[PDB]
């Protein structure tokens, strides 16, 4: 009874881990391209 | 929010940068050319 739900449980975290990895990536992205934007803007 | 206010802001201030070098340089030339065109009334 114990084991599969172990199983997933393990699965479930290792999900969260990869949105996770996305979350960060994507937003440290998205930050650098707005911060690049309106230093863009205050150039022009 | 701040950052476009300050970006207009911005804008407005050398918008009245140039109107006052514009209003400066041929206030200057006016009341040269007044000075020369009163001189020569005299002469005349």
């Amino acid at each position: 009874v114990g084991i599969e739900a172990a199983i997933v449980l393990i699965a479930f975290v290792i999900v969260a881990a990869a949105l996770a990895f996305v979350a960060l990536n994507m937003g440290l992205f998205t930050t650098q391209k707005s911060k690049e934007v309106m230093q863009r803007g205050l150039e022009e």
